[PDB]
């Protein structure tokens, strides 16, 4: 094939032509995000039950949905909370490549068949089923700086005029606002009630009759009288609009005839449907839209199309209102994306620096320059046509990948060189020979590479989703670049390269390039003497390589195990939990002293806090909070002091120091969509209705027991909330049968006026919006208000609380949990350091095995992938090991040549390690990913050492021993100069530290030490190896 | 404004015509709940028979040859047509005693649009036309924007169904000549082996 | 039983909210009419799913269902594939005239 | 000569076709009843069966 | 799957019609055979258990 | 696969049952396809011997 | 079993094996409808029917 187009350059740069195309038209196209999906696919079940505890909605709402949720194809597992706010949240998680769509929708249709068995309240509150599997792209807030409004007031403003169009741009998939639109609320007064016999039951009825709209019919409707002329359609009563209006609402009229409004008993304002959640931005009331980004859309297009939409917005706000960005990871995925682009283009820059110090010839390094960028487009092309996007993974597999991209080129110019310079053939027939001597190991080096790189595409779970990335991207580069050294590279070659002298070798050149020719003239006879030496007392070195794989082994179990770095995404969170039973106000108050904090002692480093108030991790509550802080421009952030670890660990330290509130900052996860990399995630179940006291017994006893082991378990704490006094009402009901009370009159105004009830809806200035009935908050704070309500009866006189009720304080769950359809209590963990997390899963297994009857377990989260890809790897890569050994076995026609070509995996890999051990860098998937291009380019440089040898030995009548030393001397130089290119392109990488720098140092690390050790080892190792394994199977 | 343009250019489109409706005279019923509750009839009796005499009323079902059919009550046309026959319908009190509407309810006359359009989700209006004989509907509609761009600030124009695909088809029938024509280039210089004959 | 407005403010609005971030959705035409109907819809890319993409606004629908008056839900809301076009029309007459 | 063919060239999306059949459409002021609408049918038909 | 799913479009409909005792015992849309996969049954060795 | 996960789900039941309360398995074809599937094989080995 | 139950004078019981597949039934076997089409009846098509 290679001799196919040194015969026609035109059709090569034709094809050429076509795969630069085909990767514009990909680049063009191609969508653009910080991560795939690499999170299973997972739907939401969100409702609400206002007014409601825990148990009232895990026992009315919970449960009946869950005992529904049945005929749903893939589905992994299923969790559920109830909160004591009202709110339910059930999560079903799918396996890994089933359709998030299909998924959907069968959840949502079991759902809609269970609604008639739902509270009617939960009903008309809805109940939203969504996709919960990915992340805000990016989160734009509103904030009022002269004060004039209120948080309703901007979440309003923002639902009304800015959610539409945020809606509407190019690449939103869905935006959720971070607030609500206003609210009808009538806050009512217990005393004014009493005062004319009225009751929260009176007011719903009288809102409910009042603010309604009629069917009416139609003047002259079919069918019409013989002679009817007009036909007109007949309106009736209509929604209210106004806060007049609904306060014109008629309750009553007394007998001496003044009328009773619904704005005598009560107040009627525009407020929020919802008071439980506070955002602040700086301190000032906020609101804000999240943003996520749609299924295959750019997130930089997206952003920028974003934030121009804003900017048209801009000049329509009224006065004091501005836009700012609380949280947004899109410059943290511009810069990456750039460092990596800039990598790629230094990496060919230098590549070309190498060729022309080595080969002192311009014409033979443009072809390297050319060969590159066509093999990197045509990956882009094959992403694109996989229906991949440019994200994290695939482009620092492209980086790796460049070393196998620059060794193809080189190796292919640098033989053709050197058979000119050698044989003094002119370029065609020089390129014909070398194209002779290498065709066969590069066919066979690419499928010892495919054999490598494709079993990481088959690893389950979320892990197999990101080790996929790179098995593709970088499979797609090497096919990529072997076709273009049998295709374009022989003709550039044959077409550009000028004539060299049968034994110009350059030492008749001057100033630097003679020198260096001479130089390394006289460093390849003494590595060529030195291997001879070497092959004469190969035993001794044997056992040099029997040390280097025993402390290759022991680097190996000696170092830490991760999964991606974490990186200064110039964003953190504080998240702040009060004592059970604290309000919205104290956690304000710790909140704002920790807002003061990150604005006064870090005023450097930090741009802005967004404090939540009202909901935080695992929980939602008047005693949580959570502070979204941004971090300013890493260029203005200088040092390791001023990055998010030790912002974060100093802010930790800082907050100790808070009484009566426990407050953590830290940084995010590399993958949000999963907090993985924390250990191990158990599920403790109710297996026989044992009931929650005993399953909290359960899970106390094996908390207990696991603190007894510090040894191999670390922070092993439960996920979730302990039991909180609650406030029991016993209503009597014979004593309110005998009072004339109703018990259904009673529950009404209980709930109404402590809990809030929605009536209907009402038209505010083109926008339907509810219409909320609740006590006036003086009237609802404390036991001895509950005396200040009363019910009338059916003899007409009110009737106290007290009269037909007691009262108490029990103790209660604030959130209930469910794993599977079943009661549980989630637990965290992680092992000690120097323990594994398989092991410390095993002892959690082993402690819940002596825990009471009818108590079981589960492994959730980031455990249940963890159980499900454990075993995966061994048999995947022995496989690949095999599958490498058959195809060079194919290659060299021998069953025991190919062993002298495995042997030089150690000699990369334990250089990985060291680099890996020196620098304090763990075994994450970077780590991984660069150890197999490591050793994808010591089995291609050791692999044409030995076709090399095997030609000579064969071919020609040398032995074995001359056959290696020629061999080894006539690879040395492409060896050198491909490692140092490829060196020196991944020394940025080692040596960053700004945005990022995490993904980069392990990236590069272990590449650098991998690539170091590989190439001063495997030179005399493996002539080594080939010598003796021909010498004992001969 | 628009159509009064397109029909001053009766050599270029033909039956330009708007494919919405006309604003409608609705007639309003606003009924005085506290002089109902005075009289003595309830707000939901008033309601129910208002929208069964005057808009029908859909009760339930029942069998015809065995087929489940709906049953609806209605007022018979002569008392359903004009805006006095409003005073002939009462609705009976908690006292027994019949009350007119005309006790609690007055009306008026008011105009809206029956049919109210939007694209894109942003309000519009769906024209219609023909491209006149001897011309082309490319010619029609590059007439119809011309004069949609002398309409007044924020009114904006589209193109739909048909004609939005003619105008994808225009838009890239050139980027698809330079496609083939640059394919058709490399396919020759690849087979023949020159620069040479791919241009020439 | 409503106005074209009323409806187009109740129905019409809170459905297309949340039809923006479709795949492959070309572009939306709604109206709202006097007897209360409305009527959406989605024209889609050539070589669409259309499949999907009616599984994929139904999903986008029942967000908004809730939000709906409750008449809506008991009259029911209905996402399916649509077309603009009759096949055929086929009449049935009375040959003797006894049927009105 | 070709360009200024090619620009002048007015264009178009498919060509119209007899098919045997076609529509007509009645529109009448607004309020207008049923029986106003029949009136203006009848004679559409009329005059496409005379 | 898209069957079950036009199926169940159709059938939401329907639904608001049914009588409310039938919506209370859950109407159920299946996409299934007509035979048994299995039958996994249950008895008690001591009898204790009616 | 349908009836392993069965069986796999029934194991994971098992443990927390009631004392006496045992599982049975009163109609269940997938014994005779594990078996016809191997008899197939081993004639098909049988076949490679002779 | 079919033999012996024959002799039960209480009921029709009879014994049998499922088909090779369950949905294609037996070779010679047919499914027929007779569809009531004109509202006659459930009379009617019972006479129909017999
Ligand atoms: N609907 C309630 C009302 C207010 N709203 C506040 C949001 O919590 C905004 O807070 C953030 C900020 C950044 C990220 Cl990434 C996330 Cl997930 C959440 C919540």
């Amino acid at each position: 094939m290679p001799n196919f187009f040194i015969d026609r350059p035109i059709f090569a740069w034709v094809i050429a032509i076509i795969i630069m195309l085909a990767g514009g038209l990909a680049i063009l196209k191609l969508p653009v995000a910080q991560y795939p999906t690499i999170a299973p696919p997972a739907v939401t079940i969100s409702a609400s039950y206002p007014g409601a505890d825990a148990k009232t909605v895990q026992d009315t709402v919970t449960q009946v949905i869950e005992q529904n949720m049945n005929g749903i194809d893939n589905l992994m597992y299923m969790s559920s909370n109830s909160d004591s706010t009202g709110t339910v949240q059930i999560t079903l998680t799918f396996e890994s490549g089933t359709d998030a769509d299909i998924a959907q929708v069968q959840v949502q249709n079991k759902l809609q068949l269970a609604m008639p068995l739902l509270p009617q309240e939960v009903q008309q509150q809805g109940v939203s089923v969504e996709k919960s599997s990915s992340s805000f792209l990016m989160v734009v807030g509103v904030i009022n700086t002269d004060g004039t409004m209120t948080q309703e007031d901007i979440s309003d403003y923002v639902a009304a005029n800015m959610k539409d169009a945020i809606s509407r741009t190019s690449g939103v998939g869905d935006v959720q606002l971070f607030g609500s639109q206003y609210a009808m609320r009538i806050w009512m007064n217990p005393n004014e009630l009493n005062k004319f016999q009225l009751t929260p039951v009176d007011v719903i009825t009288a809102i409910k009759a009042q603010n309604a709209q009629v069917a009416a019919g139609q003047l002259g409707g079919t069918p019409p009288v013989k002679g009817q002329q007009l036909n007109a359609s007949i309106i009736a009563q209509t929604r209210l609009t106004s806060t007049e209006e609904f306060g014109k609402i008629l309750l009553k009229v007394n007998q001496d005839g003044s009328r009773v409004l619904l704005r005598d008993v009560a107040k009627i304002e525009l407020g929020g449907e919802n008071y439980d959640i506070i955002a602040e931005f700086n301190g000032q009331p906020a609101s804000g839209l999240g943003i996520k980004l749609a299924t295959g859309a750019n997130a930089l297009d997206t952003a920028a199309a974003i934030r121009a939409e804003l900017a048209k917005m801009e000049p329509f706000f009224p006065s004091g209102l501005k836009i700012v960005y609380p949280y947004d990871t899109t410059p943290f995925v511009k810069i990456s994306i750039h460092e990596v682009v800039k990598t790629l283009v230094e990496a060919i820059i230098l590549v070309f620096l190498v060729m022309y110090l080595f080969l002192q010839n311009f014409r033979a390094t443009l072809i390297p320059t050319i060969a590159v960028p066509v093999v990197l487009l045509g990956t882009f092309a094959v992403l694109a046509a996989f229906g991949f996007s440019i994200n994290t993974l695939t482009m620092f597999g492209m980086v790796l990948a460049i070393g196998l991209l620059v060794d193809d080129a080189i190796v292919v110019v640098e033989n053709v060189e050197r058979v000119m310079a050698e044989e003094g053939l002119p370029p065609k027939e020089a390129t014909r020979k070398s194209m002779g001597q290498i065709q066969g190991a590069l066919v066979g080096i690419a499928m010892v590479l495919s054999a490598v790189f494709v079993p990481m595409a088959f690893f389950g779970g979320s892990t197999g989703a990101i080790y996929r990335q790179f098995s593709i991207t970088i499979v797609s580069a090497m096919a990529l670049s072997v076709l273009v050294a049998l295709i374009l590279t022989p003709a550039l070659c044959a077409t550009m390269l000028k004539p060299i002298a049968k034994g110009d070798h350059g030492e008749g050149k001057k100033g630097f390039f003679g020198w260096f020719n001479r130089m390394f003239e006289k460093s390849t006879h003494h590595y060529t003497d030195s291997v001879g030496g070497i092959l004469r007392s190969t035993g001794r070195y044997l056992v040099l390589y029997l040390i280097i794989v025993v402390g290759m082994a022991y680097l190996f179990v000696r170092l830490p195990s991760s999964f991606l770095p974490d990186e200064d995404q110039g964003v953190f969170m504080t998240m702040v939990q009060l004592p059970a039973g604290a309000t919205q106000e104290r956690t304000q108050k710790v909140l704002n002293e920790v807002t003061h904090y990150y604005l006064t002692k870090e005023k450097n480093n930090v741009e802005s806090v967004f404090a939540v108030n009202g909901f935080g991790f695992a929980g939602r509550g008047q005693n949580t909070g959570i502070a979204f802080v941004s971090l300013k421009d890493w260029a203005d952030r200088p040092g390791e002091e001023n990055k998010v670890e030790a912002i974060t660990m100093r802010a930790t330290r800082a907050f100790s120091q808070i009484k009566d509130a426990m407050v953590f900052a830290f940084n995010l996860p590399a993958i949000v969509e999963l907090g993985t990399a924390t250990g191990f995630d158990f599920e403790l179940i109710d297996q026989a209705g044992l009931g929650h006291e005993k399953l909290t017994q359960a899970r106390n006893q094996l908390l207990a027991e696991a603190a007894k082991h510090p040894d191999m378990l670390t922070s092993v704490r439960p996920n979730g909330l302990e039991d909180t006094p609650q406030f029991k009402i016993d209503i009597d009901q014979e004593k309110a049968q005998a009072l004339g009370v109703s018990i259904n009159d009673i529950n009404t105004t209980l709930g109404a006026a402590w809990g809030g009830s929605y009536v209907n809806d009402f038209i505010d200035r083109g926008r339907v919006k509810k219409v909320y009935v609740m006590s006036e908050a003086k009237y609802r704070m404390l036991p001895d208000d509950i005396g200040d309500w009363y019910v009338r009866a059916a003899d007409g006189q009110m009737v106290p609380f007290s009269a037909f009720s007691s009262s108490r304080w029990e103790y209660g769950s604030p959130r209930l949990e469910r794993y599977n359809g079943l009661p549980s209590m989630e637990i965290l963990g992680q092992a000690a350091p120097g323990k594994s997390t398989g092991e410390a899963m095993e002892l959690m297994e082993q402690l819940a095995s002596k825990l009471p009857t009818g108590v079981g377990y589960d492994w959730t989260g980031m455990s249940y992938q963890e159980r499900l890809s454990g075993n995966q790897a061994p048999s995947l890569y022995a496989i690949s090991l095999i599958v490498v050994f058959l195809c060079l076995a194919a290659l060299y026609e021998s069953w025991s040549i190919p062993f002298s070509v495995m042997l030089v995996v150690p000699l990369g890999v334990i250089g990985a390690l060291l680099a890996a051990t020196f620098r304090g860098l763990t075994n994450d998937v970077y780590f991984q990913v660069g150890l197999l291009t490591t050793i994808g380019l010591s089995a291609k440089n050791a692999i044409l050492i030995v076709e090399f040898a095997k030609d000579l030995m064969d071919k020609e009548g040398k032995g074995l021993i001359e056959a290696t030393l020629d061999a080894v001397r006539m690879r040395l130089r492409p060896i050198l100069m491909t490692s140092l290119a490829f060196i020196l392109g991944v020394m940025p990488l080692v040596i960053s530290t700004g945005a990022g720098s995490g993904a980069q140092n392990a990236v590069g690390t272990g590449v650098m030490g991998g690539m170091v050790t590989a190439t001063v080892l495997a030179i005399f190792f493996v002539p080594v190896f080939f010598v003796v394994v021909r010498r004992r199977f001969s």
